[PDB]
């Protein structure tokens, strides 16, 4: 009665683990996990597969797949895969496509980070967060089709420009609002660095790579609390604000505040931040700028953005003739990328470069961890 | 594009193996098959189950289940389970509910017959076929909820009445139309007997128990020998392939049993019966005390021949046109809308007086994945 309506409503909902796409993943995964000669000696398994052989072929053909896209260039490599500039053959539309290796994720006991990353991108519904259009999978890989950010990352920008203060003010403010959005979604980022900051066709910020994001209840940018925790300890949204401090320093000064040749040296410097933070005497930087940086680069307890974002927004470093907080993203960016075509990847550095699951002797469920991943916007 | 529309259309279709109910069976089955302590030592399995623990509880609660019905009486027992007169607690509506044991079906290498049985009752869309309203499953059982047939079976009727010819004419004609419907759906019944013939509240026939039904080829034949023997045809005995004509043999037998009161090829032993059936040219003899017309005898004989020359080889028209069926009471286009010979006098909606009174082991906890629920993925059906 109402029960059939209730159940139908669960299945309709795109956030549901039992939506149509998830239920299909369930089927595809089961077939992938069971379709091996050794396992088909079991008559239950063999007859099941025979019954569902035809229909699962049909589905694989109809459903979205890697073959539906043409790979133009690899624009990123990461711990568990790569990012590809692609074009969808039919629509001719250009996207960024993130690939994640199932084998590697399983092998290296790390097979749950993608869920929040997927959800953030699918559902944030925010101009500070990169949009996911499609998520799908093969037997080897998870794929995430996102909107292509042709302006490249902030690491790129800082390496190709001496950044004046007015620019840094803009970018910092955009990072501030972006992080606030993430925080509103109940998330701590945990890895705010310019590698994870991307510029759109109009030179405006969007955040990408949400692989460290956690739902609330490289060391250069890590905060002292997070450092001391990992030997347990707990921490909050203020740890991201530390990283903004670092970011602003890097932009204005051009080196990282706690740079050392080794990683251990850097940790040691960060821990000793009260003494180690020194603005070089040749650095062309305002008092307000220095003030803000220092406000961020304190112990967790007294750090700017402990009492939320307003105190950050109200800081006088951010005073300017060009933009307000309510309209910054709708204003002219410092650097609008000059792009020659829809596949222009000039703001992305070139990249130079496999093993699958072994054929199992019994049921092992290597596809089980990824049931639910598929998403069609 | 159109692909997402094509795929959606597959899932919408109630005949599809990937409809929503089937996809859910898929999930439930996977959880039932994996949720055992030994298997959860595999981290893929354990974490999957943890993720899907809550939502699968929710689903089990929402979905139809045996607990939703109150069992009033067991009205039938069969090879792989039982038939229960039930009442659905909320609606208060009465149904017949057929149960089939998963364990037994698996154990006794017979785990596909129910598919056609389900489909026949779900989709026949015919007054000669018992309507299935719901099909569902537990970890132990398949359930089929059907319309309750309070008039009982023809075995019952024959035992409680000397059946005159006019009656037999009626019931035979109803069986003829019923079998024609089954045949139109592309099916050979293979087990036409009065046990499988049931009377509704108004005393009219519907067929039930489609457990022997087979889908014909594109050439009408079917491919190891089923049935209680009295009603089995010589071709099916000697088999080997056979067609729709083997059901018509059984109608011959049925008509004989109604009119005469014993089976045409009765013997004390089974071997004697087979021997008689095989020798039907000589063995078929109408007893001198039997109340039966020439036309009746003619029809029976027309059915009780070798497959090659049997009535209903050239379809049903020749059967319908046989003069035995001529009468003052009904035509073929309206028979079922005319007054039945015996309207059951029933005291209540749970009256089972036309049903005779009626006088367990589960799957072991498996050490590795074995997929005992896999054979039943797709069974669930909500009309
Ligand atoms: C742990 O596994 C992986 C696998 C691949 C990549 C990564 C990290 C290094 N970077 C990343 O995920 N991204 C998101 C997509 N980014 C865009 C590039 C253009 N357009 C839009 C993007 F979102 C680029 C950075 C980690
Ligand atoms: C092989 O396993 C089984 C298990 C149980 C029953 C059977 C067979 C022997 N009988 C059967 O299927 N039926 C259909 C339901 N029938 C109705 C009874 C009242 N009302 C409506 C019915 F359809 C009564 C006979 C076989």
């Amino acid at each position: 009665a109402s029960r059939q309506r209730k159940l139908e409503a669960l299945i309709r909902d795109p956030r549901s683990p039992i939506n149509v796409e998830s239920l299909l993943d369930g089927l595809n995964s089961l077939v992938l996990d069971l379709d091996f000669p050794a396992l088909r000696k079991n008559k239950n398994i063999d007859n099941f597969l025979n019954r569902y052989e035809k229909i699962v072929k049909k589905i694989r053909g109809l459903q979205m797949k890697a073959e539906d896209y043409d790979v133009v260039k690899v624009i990123g490599r990461g711990a568990f895969g790569e990012v590809q500039l692609v074009r969808h053959k039919a629509s001719q539309k250009v996207y960024a496509m993130k690939l994640l290796s199932k084998f590697e994720m399983i092998k290296r006991s790390d097979s749950a980070f993608f869920w929040e990353e997927r959800d953030i991108m699918a559902f944030a519904n925010s101009p500070w967060v990169v949009q996911l259009f499609y998520a799908f999978q093969d037997d080897r890989y998870l794929y995430m089709v996102m909107e292509y950010m042709p302006g490249g990352d902030l690491v790129n920008l800082m390496s190709n420009y001496d950044v004046p203060e007015k620019w840094a003010k803009f970018y910092t403010a955009e990072v501030v609002l972006a992080l606030d959005a993430i925080h509103s979604m109940g998330l701590i980022h945990r890895d705010v660095k310019p590698d994870n900051m991307l510029l759109d066709k109009h030179g405006h910020l969007k955040l990408a790579d949400f692989g460290t994001c956690m739902k609330m209840d490289t060391p250069d940018y890590i905060s002292p609390e997070v450092l001391k925790s990992q030997g347990d300890g707990f921490y909050g949204r203020e740890c991201d604000w530390w990283s903004v401090g670092v970011f602003l320093y890097e932009m204005l000064v051009g080196d990282t505040p706690f740079y050392a040749d080794s990683l251990v040296g850097t940790y040691s410097k960060i821990m000793d931040h009260k003494n180690s933070l020194c603005f070089p005497e040749d650095a062309e930087i305002s008092k307000h700028a220095k003030n803000l940086i220092c406000a961020f680069l304190t112990d967790r307890e007294v750090r700017l953005g402990r009492n939320g974002v307003e105190e950050i927004r109200q800081h006088p470093f951010f005073k300017n003739d060009q933009w307000h907080w309510d309209n910054i993203r709708e204003t002219a960016a410092p650097v609008v990328p000059e792009l020659s075509s829809d596949i222009d990847s000039s703001n992305f550095d070139d990249i130079e470069d496999v093993e699958t699951f072994p054929i199992p002797k019994a049921f092992v469920g290597n596809q089980l961890p990824f049931i639910g991943f598929t998403y069609y916007r």
